[PDB]
């Protein structure tokens, strides 16, 4: 069987959006059981059809989207975020999902759930879209900001694993986000990573990758440090919004179907890939987009489900061993 603890209190639109997505996953997946974590009264007022596959856990408090992560997770020991993480930690759930404070989520993920044996630090990993449509992974966009070469190499392995297990990519192309293609380009961190990735028997290292080609399918996995990762992600996103608003005001003055344009607009929509996972933890912890609708939560439930069944954490535990990266 399978079981996922979900945060209902987090996200712009819940508990409704969260509870509607949960209901869409119990109808599509017969082996799925879910633990709704939130305010018992509030949660009940949104789900009619009582099922034995939906359980509820009462969460007295919330980690607002403004609280300090570390403090919140340490102080609000009865919040939805914290309670959800302990369900996973105490063997009462295999995966967990939240739309709540991303920082609180990673702190809860890191100190409650724990890390896979052999992983120094985890990485926030969302799958972004491409002009074609295949998509790509951007490893580390928030989890940790002053990384070391060692960590980045771990990121390429865990990304490759997820890419070839869950996304079905044959031999995921790993690229290093850099400022030039030559071997010596980048900051000191990047230069050092490049040398090591050249020696990692475990993955298909295509080399450095310029950021102007991210949306143009240059690689299946792009690796970076959280700081540059997070800046790159918000740059892509803002760039899209800004350009869309320009184009869309341009139609409102005097007048490319509404549905035709809608197609591409949806292919860019970041929430069309399921949410960013925290690669490296003992069990899948997914940061569902805060602006998540009913379907987006469903797509995140689907993602946690694939990750467990694909034995992604056990495979990450083997591919990180030096016997597989050296020879």
């Amino acid at each position: 069987s399978l079981r996922i603890a979900v945060d209902a209190m987090g996200g712009d639109h819940a508990p409704k959006a969260v509870i509607d997505g949960v209901i869409k996953g119990i109808e599509a997946f017969d082996d799925l059981h879910i633990t709704l974590v939130g305010d018992k009264t509030t949660i009940e007022s949104h789900l009619t059809t009582t099922s034995d596959r939906i359980t509820v856990l009462h969460a007295d408090e919330v980690i607002e989207p403004t609280d300090e992560p570390v403090r919140a997770v340490r102080r609000k020991k009865n919040s939805s975020m914290v309670l959800m993480a302990q369900e996973v930690a105490e063997n009462r759930a295999d995966a967990c999902i939240s739309a709540g404070n991303t920082g609180a989520l990673m702190t809860a993920g890191l100190f409650i759930v724990g890390r896979i044996k052999g992983i120094d630090r985890p990485a926030l990993a969302p799958t972004l879209p491409t002009v074609s449509g295949d998509g790509f992974l951007l490893l580390d966009v928030g989890a940790n900001v002053d990384a070391k070469p060692e960590h980045l190499v771990q990121y390429a392995i865990m990304g490759s694993v997820y890419s070839q297990q869950v996304r079905g990519v044959t031999s995921p192309r790993v690229g290093l986000l850099n400022v030039g293609t030559e071997d010596k380009k980048g900051n000191e961190l990047t230069k050092q990573t490049f040398q090591i990735l050249k020696e990692t028997a475990n993955i298909n290292f295509i080399g450095n990758v310029e950021a102007r080609d991210l949306l143009d399918d240059v690689a299946d996995v792009v690796v970076t440090d959280g700081f540059t990762g997070n800046v790159t992600l918000k740059t892509l996103e803002g760039s899209a919004l800004s350009i869309f608003k320009m184009m869309r005001d341009v139609m409102t003055s005097t007048l490319v179907l509404k549905p035709k344009l809608k197609e591409m607009k949806m292919k860019m929509e970041y929430s069309n890939y399921g949410g960013a996972s925290l690669f490296g933890l003992k069990a899948p912890v997914i940061k569902a987009h805060g602006s998540s609708d009913s379907n987006a939560v469903f797509r995140a439930i689907r993602q946690a489900r694939e990750m467990v069944s694909q034995n992604v954490a056990a495979l990450i535990q083997e591919e990180v061993k030096e016997e597989k990266t050296d020879e």
